[PDB]
């Protein structure tokens, strides 16, 4: 089974965050997402509309996910990869080159991001 | 095969709306959502922050959700559950009584709405 990781707060649910899902999932047979805790987003002082519990219970429902884990830190990245035994780790290409070092222990793919949408323009233009 | 079928616009994604998604789901065996066009949208003057293609999008990507379909006005009722073989309509029983005319033709039931969230109070909120 190859099993796939991927990390963000998927905090107002939109086509950019399903389009991410759908190619992510399509990388392996399984996907797990890491999404961050109230707790780390006060930390990156980044607070989220929807709380953990159900920003984790929207992204439950969504056919590609198969497993929702907390984020709770920014090292916890390679514990995560052992701990779930990760093929292969998904992130967007915002991030380009600043998760080479997991490459020795599993797959690193950067994906482009949907252009024209966002969580911070949606909060913008309301 | 029983057929359910519920209205609605479903533009910010909310665990309301999952919640009533699971419950409808489990009155039968497939689900289908029909939700507001943009163009019956602006006859109601109530614009949705997404656009129809991309809220039928994320729907379809609900386990709960089998199929999606335009709502395009308010006569459409009587002839939908004809078209789609509908065995039971659902709807929020902030609508209780108002589609009991449809009881000669399929089951009606009203379900409670999730208190504390709505996509107003969201827009509201930010
Ligand atoms: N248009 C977008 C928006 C998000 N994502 C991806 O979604 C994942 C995590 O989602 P998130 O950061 O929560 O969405 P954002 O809209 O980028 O949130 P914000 O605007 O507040 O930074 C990231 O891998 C990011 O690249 C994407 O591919 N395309
Ligand atoms: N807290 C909520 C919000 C919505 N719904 C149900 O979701 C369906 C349609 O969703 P929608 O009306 O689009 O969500 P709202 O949050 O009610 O949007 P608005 O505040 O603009 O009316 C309705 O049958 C409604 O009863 C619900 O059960 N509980």
């Amino acid at each position: 089974m190859k099993k796939v990781i991927t990390y963000g707060t998927f905090d107002l649910l939109h086509w950019g965050h399903i389009k991410l899902l759908e190619r992510a999932k399509q990388l392996g047979d399984y996907l797990v997402v890491a999404i961050s805790t109230d707790e780390f987003n006060l930390q990156k002082q980044k607070k989220a509309y929807h709380s953990y519990e159900h920003r984790k219970l929207i992204l439950e429902t969504i056919r590609y996910v198969d497993e929702v884990i907390p984020e709770k830190n920014w090292e916890q990245k390679k514990q995560d990869i052992i701990d779930h035994n990760i093929d292969v780790f998904v992130m967007g290409d915002d991030w380009e080159g600043k998760f080479d070092f997991l490459k020795d222990q599993c797959e690193v793919v950067y994906l482009p991001r949907t252009e024209g949408i966002s969580t911070t323009k949606i909060k913008e233009e309301i």
